[PDB]
């Protein structure tokens, strides 16, 4: 799976940072038993007033999380990995549940490379 | 919905990016009947010279807009959102439609977090 | 087809980055017959350390491409892409493999502007 992870510059120190990577792939491993390093998180910083929700420019405090994971899990599961998400960045980033986003989108496995390797393959 | 808006440095002031925010959030709730301040809009800027059509490195002058929105929605709607996104962020971003590249993505709502509440749950 | 690809800042050269948008381009070109310019290659670049695999903080040498791509391709056209975009890039961008993911998301053609037009239309 990899998660890109969009935040302002200067809201998450170098360190939170970590707290919120291990937040994310702890979730996932736990949930849906990937093995860690099969985790990628990718923090996309941009400046501060970025972002706008309803047209309106909001501060540096939004967190959003695209995971690109692939098919077959389920919705349970998918929502149970969501909030559990939400949660754990809430804490580790020190910040307001109301503040973060979850998208999920899926990909069949054939079409994911992790370490230069396939997941699934035709063979 | 969330859109993600990539574009390059020093190319929207902070100005005609809140134009541009309000022209697609405004299509959006305006075709789809979503409130407002359920439309996220995310710009990612890159310094220029980071996009190549054909292999060929271009100036700082594309626009695309990747949205990532809800299931359910028609080609025929979705292609209105479209052509209405072109064309409003044409003229917010005194840009020409050429430039804009438009992808929308769908994902089940089930899978879609706003402000830490799903918008279609188990339940 | 629009492929966002994600590199640490300081780690392709404005040069090899000329290499891997071609490498990219040429084999979406050559596997799928798309001609040149409908390609784009749009550069994420990201301080190094915001990249975590296994919740572990990585150097800059990781490159993730991401491919949204229309419907219509065959797992096996797809996978013959994914492995000829991690070979030409290794090379390109003179990087091992095992740094290299590819993930390819799929939407209907209806969906996708590129130079302001629409791929497929409802027409
Ligand atoms: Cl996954
Ligand atoms: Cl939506
Ligand atoms: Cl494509």
């Amino acid at each position: 799976p990899v998660y890109m992870v969009y935040v302002s510059q200067d809201r998450l120190t170098p360190s939170a940072k970590h707290a919120v990577a291990k937040a994310i792939t702890d979730a996932h491993r736990g949930l849906t038993g990937t093995q860690h390093f099969l985790a990628q998180v990718n923090f996309q910083e941009q400046p501060a007033g970025n972002v706008f929700l309803g047209g309106v420019q909001q501060g540096g405090d939004t967190i959003f999380v695209h995971g690109l994971h692939r098919e077959g899990r389920s919705a349970d599961l998918k929502g149970q990995l969501a909030q559990r998400i939400v949660d754990d960045v809430s804490v580790a980033a020190e910040i307001d549940r109301k503040h973060i986003w979850v998208y999920f989108g899926e990909m069949p496995a054939q079409q994911m490379v992790e370490y230069g390797r396939f997941l699934m393959e035709p063979g």
